[PDB]
């Protein structure tokens, strides 16, 4: 039989505005914190031939075989599909990225170049290209966009990326997207010594209307394990925390609670590790968790030294121009006193530039930020166009 164990990589799907994406995830899963979440196991049956010996099921019929395909790992899917925030925050959860593209389009549409700038700038380099729909064009038609791709990527860190012709609707030529996520995304190498660490991106009071008082549940927090490993009754704490109001007063307060449970969709486990996106139950009154409360915060371990710091330095790299509609604009270099946003794992502030170099820039927060190790990633965006952009990123300095 194949085990049955949590995921241990997601793989951000993102495409130009379309009918391809959801269709996709849906054409290689079969598919509570949702998102356009999805997973399904992957295996490969060792006597067959590549790529239809990739399976999602543990039976190998398909190429004549009556035994048990290997088992090989359990990914997850995070769909992209607005407001900027929220692609930011995907991003901080991504082991890899598909890039679907329309293979009936030219290459490239302007949704799809500010995808593959944005997949730069957050750091994802662990890319596929998809041209979806190759069953609405000819070999011909589809060759020569794989050429436009080939020469857009060409010279740029994308240069030596796979491109994978399928049809998500029809299902066609699926098993070579299993095994391209096979050998261009792999799972990373994961230290878990490392101080436990979880982004959270949803929190939900779980009980339903008519719970008897002595049957409440306490707050659900749900997110993304980055580093290390959570368990059943640890002590946690919820940084930066709680928003406090002294009368003409603000700060935070960690928030402390012990884990009650653990769950993948619909298995529970004993442990959490990186990959998939987790539900954790807590003991916390519900009022805390309630309608995404907690959403941008971080969990650790109760005793884990964390700053959270309203103040931050950072060592960043701005993109020459941004993608736009209809045309490309001109970054322009940081300056003082300029508001910029601020993407920090699954928080997003805004902040206030006091101090401009070349190299650094320090900020001075709306909001305090949980910084959980040196040299975490930032996204840098700007207001531009009355629309918030991705002009650059950077590491946080401490």
């Amino acid at each position: 039989a194949w085990p049955k164990v949590q995921p241990e990589v997601n793989i951000g799907v993102v495409g130009h505005v379309d009918h391809g994406k959801t269709t996709l995830v849906q054409a290689i899963t079969g598919i509570t914190i949702k998102l356009g979440y999805a997973e399904t196991n992957i295996g490969v049956c060792e006597s067959c031939k590549k790529p239809e010996a990739y399976v999602t099921e543990p039976s190998c019929k398909s190429c004549g075989s009556d035994d048990e395909p290997k088992f090989l790992r359990r990914i997850s899917f995070i769909d992209a599909p607005v407001l900027m925030a929220t692609m930011l925050s995907g991003a901080a959860l991504m082991d890899g990225a598909i890039l679907v593209v329309a293979a009936n389009e030219p290459f490239p549409q302007p949704q799809t170049r500010e995808h593959f700038v944005a997949l730069g700038i957050i750091g994802v380099k662990n890319l596929i290209i998809v041209q979806n729909k190759v069953d609405v064009v000819s070999k011909e038609e589809a060759l020569s966009q794989y050429r436009q791709i080939k020469q857009f990527t060409k010279g740029t860190w994308a240069e030596n990326v796979p491109i994978i012709p399928v049809s998500a609707l029809h299902k066609i030529n699926i098993d070579s997207l299993i095994e391209g996520i096979e050998e261009y995304i792999k799972t990373p190498y994961r230290d878990l010594s490392q101080k436990p660490v979880m982004l959270v991106i949803r929190s939900f009071d779980v009980n339903k209307p008519g719970t008897q008082f002595n049957e409440l549940k306490g707050g659900v927090i749900g997110g993304s394990i980055i580093q290390g490993l959570f368990k059943v009754d640890q002590e946690i704490k919820v940084l930066p925390g709680l928003r406090v109001e002294k009368q003409g007063k603000v700060s935070y307060e960690p928030i402390f609670t012990k884990i009650s449970s653990i769950r993948f969709g619909d298995e529970e486990f004993k442990e959490a590790k990186p990959g998939g996106l987790v539900a954790i139950g807590t003991y916390l009154d519900p009022s805390l968790t309630k309608a995404d409360n907690l959403l941008g915060s971080i969990i650790t371990l109760a005793d884990a030294e964390v700053p959270v710091l309203w103040n931050i330095r950072i060592k960043y790299n701005l993109l020459e121009r941004v993608v736009g509609a209809k045309e490309m604009l001109k970054v322009d270099p940081i300056r003082a006193k300029e508001t910029l946003m601020l993407s920090v794992g699954s928080s997003t502030t805004l902040g206030i530039v006091t101090s401009v170099k070349k190299d650094e820039i320090e900020v001075e927060l709306r909001r305090p930020v949980a910084v959980w190790s040196n040299n975490i990633r930032t996204v840098i965006s700007r207001q531009i166009a009355g629309r918030w952009r991705m002009i650059g990123w950077g590491l946080v300095e401490i």
